[PDB]
């Protein structure tokens, strides 16, 4: 089998991407944030505290003839931005882009933190990291990809995120028309539960490439590119007036600037992020200070190749017995 679904930016900045997902019988379509950095499929639901729902579409398990309570199971997750959610668990039929999994754990939120409530465009998350990170207790549950894997034509999914435009998540096949040149594959460590890999270096603009190993994760659920402070300082030093602002929470730059590109290495290959992809717009409405799309990972404990990086590439998440990542230009 295969599946193919379009993923759409939630706003004009590409702050996140939503993909329609069919849950239950008859189908209830919710728009989920596909997150290769986590491993829970959770949704706003008829069980979510009413004051914490503000415009989201909810899953109502009582209206699904295929829903079954997963008796005794609970879940609770916290993310790197400090947001969180928790609740109980149903199994149900879940389809993405024509690919159907029966018996998928659908984690129904009883509580969500304020940042989820305040984002009316995201109805939940669909985790695509390794199932070892799934938070369901006392019986850990498998991701949608892990459940689908054996049925897929090939044990892979691909992320093709757009810059200020829709893109595609495919399951089970590699669309050879969706990228240019060849795909360069690179080793993955699953020791932390992530799609963790080692970039071979970077360049700023037209500058010379610096060969240096940068361990990090491919994370569709993180907006920006988070890299070591040395690398990030070298980038922003090429932008007149850019500075790190503690009050804002990262590097800002004059909105009048033209940003240089940023290149990262994948083995001997190179992925070029155009400068415009690094512009996250005014820090507040009407400000002439703009927020940068490359930020330091110093406070995080891990480097994160988030959407800013991934949207410059066609990315293969290869879930074979030994997982690997592939990157192509597009
Ligand atoms: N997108 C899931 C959240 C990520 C995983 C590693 C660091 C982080 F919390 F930011």
């Amino acid at each position: 089998s295969t599946g193919s679904a379009t993923t759409t930016p939630i706003d004009s900045l590409d702050d996140a991407y939503i993909t329609p997902v069919q849950i239950g019988t008859p189908a209830q379509t919710l728009n989920l944030d596909f997150d290769t950095g986590s491993s829970d499929l959770w949704v706003f639901s008829s069980e979510t505290t009413a004051s914490e729902v503000d415009g989201q579409t909810i899953y109502t398990p009582s209206k699904s003839t295929t829903a079954k309570l997963l008796s005794g199971a609970t879940w609770s997750i916290s993310y790197g931005d400090g947001s969180s959610s928790s609740g109980d668990v149903y199994t149900d039929t879940v389809s993405v882009g024509g690919l159907t999994v029966t018996g998928q754990a659908v984690e129904s939120a009883k509580k969500v933190s304020s940042s989820f409530t305040e984002d009316s465009t995201i109805d939940g998350l669909l985790g695509l990291a390794f199932s070892t990170l799934n938070t369901v207790s006392p019986t850990q549950q498998k991701t949608f990809f892990d459940n689908a894997k054996a049925s897929l034509d090939s044990p892979v999914f691909t992320a093709d995120l757009g810059y200020h435009a829709p893109g595609t998540y495919n399951f089970g096949f590699i669309d050879t028309t969706a990228y240019t040149g060849s795909i360069t594959y690179t080793a993955v460590s699953t020791k932390q539960g992530f799609w963790e890999w080692t970039s071979t270096g970077y360049a700023v603009g037209s500058g010379t490439f610096k060969s240096t190993s940068i361990d990090g994760i491919a994370d569709t659920g993180t907006t920006l590119l988070y890299l070591p402070a040395t690398v990030v300082s070298a980038y922003w030093a090429q932008v007149s007036g850019a500075k790190s602002s503690s009050s804002v929470g990262g590097y800002v730059f004059p909105c009048s600037a033209t940003l240089p590109s940023f290149t990262f290495g994948v083995g001997s290959a190179r992925i070029v992020i155009p400068g415009d992809y690094i512009d996250f717009g005014p820090i507040s409405t009407g400000s002439s200070s703009c927020f940068g799309g490359i930020q330091s990972s110093a406070g995080i404990g891990i480097n994160i190749f988030g959407d800013v990086a991934l949207k410059a590439a066609f990315v293969v998440f290869n879930g074979a017995t030994t997982p690997t990542l592939g990157f192509a230009s597009k």
